[PDB]
């Protein structure tokens, strides 16, 4: 019949630069190419009847072998689907191409508590929301990267590189000290916090 294919289906690109979609066919004499784009629930058309729809029509370029953004943002991420049909609908196909536009991370906030009472919970938060692919978390503790491994077993912490929580359940007098964390996604260069102290006391905190 006819097949239709992509030389790459995992497309990532840095931010404000041009890419092509690509998308091949052979079998076909005269195909319609059209373009769809897939974000959440979102359902978009980039390309109905061989042409560029009129929201894209002003930075995408249509090709019978793909379609070439002029310049691409974070807001293009997504899934591309290339439908390929011989007029008249008898042979058919298509091929969907990720889309992730690269973007470094941000300087990442935390939120430590100041003081904390002993034999309570405490969370200790981690991060930036512009890293495109989203950013991992690591921890330091008065200038000691907390895993590399524990850094010390005297504490009944966990940390979680996807949210970037890092978690005292219960406190100790040991977990009060200065943390900072840091924030990369391998694209561009890690990013640190500012860092903050927490005290850890035995009565209860805020009266
Ligand atoms: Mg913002």
């Amino acid at each position: 019949k006819g097949s239709v294919y992509t030389a790459q289906s995992d497309v990532q690109v840095p931010e404000n630069e041009s890419i092509k979609l690509t998308c091949t066919y052979s079998g076909f004499s005269s195909p319609r190419v059209e373009w769809k784009f897939v974000q959440g629930s979102t359902t978009a058309l980039v390309c109905y009847n061989s042409q560029i729809t009129a929201p894209y029509a002003d930075r995408v370029t249509f090709s019978s072998s793909g379609i070439t953004f002029s310049s691409v943002t974070r807001k293009d991420n997504g899934e591309y689907t290339c439908m390929v049909s011989e007029e008249g609908g008898q042979n058919y196909g298509e091929v969907s191409i990720h889309l992730t536009v690269l973007v470094p991370p941000s300087k990442p906030t935390i939120s430590v508590p100041s003081s904390v009472t002993i034999g309570n919970r405490a969370v200790l938060t981690c991060s930036e929301h512009d890293g495109s692919p989203p950013s991992e978390y690591s921890w330091f503790k008065d200038g000691i990267s907390m895993l590399t491994t524990r850094a010390f077993m005297n504490s009944s912490f966990t940390i979680d590189p996807k949210s970037g929580d890092l978690i005292f359940d219960p406190v100790t007098a040991f977990d009060s000290g200065e943390y900072y964390c840091q924030a990369q996604n391998g694209y561009g260069t890690a990013m640190r916090s500012e860092a903050a102290h927490m005290d850890a006391v035995e009565l209860n905190v805020g009266g």
